[PDB]
């Protein structure tokens, strides 16, 4: 539940994508990816804990995960397809996501 | 015209993004891009030049500046609406979509 | 709650919209609908009852939600900016999501 | 080149992916839409004329082609991975789009 454990989450299961060399191994990280960020998306992060629930910051937070958990299933729809390397190259790429949000939030 | 000259307008206009202090600023940035993003769309870059017109590739090149397009089109949309800073963070996303091309075509 | 009361919310409101008269009671009624979409979500439909919370259909299904709700995310942008007749386009468009999905689940 | 040419062949396109029974047939009507569209989003159809071609009106012209290109090009991805059932669903979809715009537009 914990953002804490959803970051963690988040972090091993692209290393997980990086070394995997077939595509259900990616598959099944693509997955838990997409469940971590499906759960992040409701938190408070310690650094808008004073900002109104409705407030501009709080609607790019939860849109920032909008954003990542579609470019996951994008990357899980090439594993799906057998396309492995293209999808390797999409969880590559999610990592400027986590970098843009972490600059505004983290 | 050219492809390289359409990366150059997309490049020098982040940075007035990055550095703008005022709506009509960023708006004017962004109006510039997306009319060079269009334009560059038709280009087939030097890697992709002994490529079929229809090869997985020429499709997937196209699809990035199809992003491209509808990313700068909302930050438009933002900034027609004095939201500078929402709009200066819609440019710092973009990136990732700048990226992702250059990672696989340049 | 429900399901079906997540559905009702969103029907009636989608009619608020093409009639209301101005932006505060369409941005009123797509915040009602961005809270039905966000519940929603974790539904299982009867159609899909015997399925995974793996199957291609359960994560096909999640994925028309994250759908809806960019849309209406977008419509609200607008609305929040005044732009009343562009917000009610919106949400004529966003029906569409409505209807893919009810024709594979519903 | 002509708005009435594209949406000839766009017309025409839909009913061969409806009768096709593999994928690639569904692939290559799906590839001319495709072609269509793209040229279609430069024109200005003739309820349009007298609009700035920075208008509202013709920001959400153009928009609306993005939608459906979008929508093509995940109708096409399907159909790459010999998914022609779902494919097919998702051109017989299209149609909403087609008539969310002629409904402003046409
Ligand atoms: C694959 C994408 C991502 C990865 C691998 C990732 C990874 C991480 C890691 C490892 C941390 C903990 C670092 C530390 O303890 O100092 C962290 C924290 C954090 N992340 Fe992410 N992240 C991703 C995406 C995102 C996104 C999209 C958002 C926001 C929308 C986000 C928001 C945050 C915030 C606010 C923290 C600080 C946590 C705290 O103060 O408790 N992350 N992330
Ligand atoms: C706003 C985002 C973008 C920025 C800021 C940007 C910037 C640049 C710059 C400055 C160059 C050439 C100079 C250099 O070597 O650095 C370049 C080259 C290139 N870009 Fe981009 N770019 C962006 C988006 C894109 C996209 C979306 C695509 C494809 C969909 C793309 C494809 C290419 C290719 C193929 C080249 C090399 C062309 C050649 O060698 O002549 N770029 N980009
Ligand atoms: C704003 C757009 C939507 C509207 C206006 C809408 C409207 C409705 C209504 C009024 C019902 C139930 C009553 C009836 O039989 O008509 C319903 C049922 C249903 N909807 Fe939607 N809906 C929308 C979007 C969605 C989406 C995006 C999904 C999936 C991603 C979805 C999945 C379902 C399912 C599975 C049922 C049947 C549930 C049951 O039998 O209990 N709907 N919808
Ligand atoms: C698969 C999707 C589509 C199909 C099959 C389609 C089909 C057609 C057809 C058959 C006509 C001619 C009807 C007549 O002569 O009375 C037409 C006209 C028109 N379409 Fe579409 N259309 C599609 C999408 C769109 C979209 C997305 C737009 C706008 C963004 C659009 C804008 C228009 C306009 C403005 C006209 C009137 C043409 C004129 O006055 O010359 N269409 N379309």
């Amino acid at each position: 539940a914990d953002l804490e454990d959803n970051m963690e989450t988040l972090n091993d299961n692209l290393k997980v994508i990086e070394k995997a060399d077939n595509a259900a191994q990616v598959k099944d990280a693509l997955t838990k990816m997409a469940a971590a960020a499906a759960d992040a998306w409701s938190a408070t992060p310690p650094k808008l804990e004073d900002k109104s629930p409705d407030s501009p910051e709080m609607h790019d937070f939860r849109h920032g995960f909008w954003i990542l958990i579609g470019q996951i299933h994008d990357a899980l729809h090439l594993a799906n397809c057998g396309k492995v390397k293209e999808a390797q190259a999409a969880a590559e790429q999610l990592k400027c996501t986590c970098n843009a949000c972490h600059q505004k939030y983290r």
